[PDB]
């Protein structure tokens, strides 16, 4: 989870 949410924020 979560690490999907910061992809799309990087
Ligand atoms: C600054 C913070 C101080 C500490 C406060 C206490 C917070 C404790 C939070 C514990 C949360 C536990 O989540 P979990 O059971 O794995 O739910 C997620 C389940 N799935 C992966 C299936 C979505
Ligand atoms: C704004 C204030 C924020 C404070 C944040 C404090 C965070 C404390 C984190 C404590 C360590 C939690 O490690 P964990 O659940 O075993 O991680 C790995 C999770 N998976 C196994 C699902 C990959
Ligand atoms: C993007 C990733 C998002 C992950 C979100 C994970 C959410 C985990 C939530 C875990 C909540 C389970 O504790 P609860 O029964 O409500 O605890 C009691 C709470 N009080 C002491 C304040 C009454
Ligand atoms: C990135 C986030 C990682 C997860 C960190 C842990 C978050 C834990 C939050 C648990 C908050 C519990 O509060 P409460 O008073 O029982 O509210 C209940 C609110 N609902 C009825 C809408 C569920
Ligand atoms: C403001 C202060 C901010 C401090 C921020 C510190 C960040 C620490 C990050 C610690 C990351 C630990 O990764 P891990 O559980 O081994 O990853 C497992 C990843 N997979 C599930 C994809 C394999
Ligand atoms: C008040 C709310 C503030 C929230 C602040 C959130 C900070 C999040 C920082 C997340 C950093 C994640 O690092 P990571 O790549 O998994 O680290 C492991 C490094 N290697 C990949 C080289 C092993
Ligand atoms: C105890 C520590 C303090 C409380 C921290 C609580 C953090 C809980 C974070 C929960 C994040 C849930 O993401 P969500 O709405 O499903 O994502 C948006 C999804 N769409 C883009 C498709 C609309
Ligand atoms: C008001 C509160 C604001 C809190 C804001 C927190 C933001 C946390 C951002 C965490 C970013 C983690 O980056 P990372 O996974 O190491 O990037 C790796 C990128 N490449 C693969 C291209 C090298
Ligand atoms: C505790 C304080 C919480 C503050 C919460 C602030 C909520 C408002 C965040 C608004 C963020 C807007 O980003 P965006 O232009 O859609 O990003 C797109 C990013 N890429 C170009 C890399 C895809
Ligand atoms: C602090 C400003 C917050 C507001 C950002 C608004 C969205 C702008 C558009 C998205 C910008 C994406 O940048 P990034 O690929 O992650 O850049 C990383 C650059 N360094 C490797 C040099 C650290």
């Amino acid at each position: 989870g979560l690490l999907k949410f910061i992809k799309w924020l990087l």
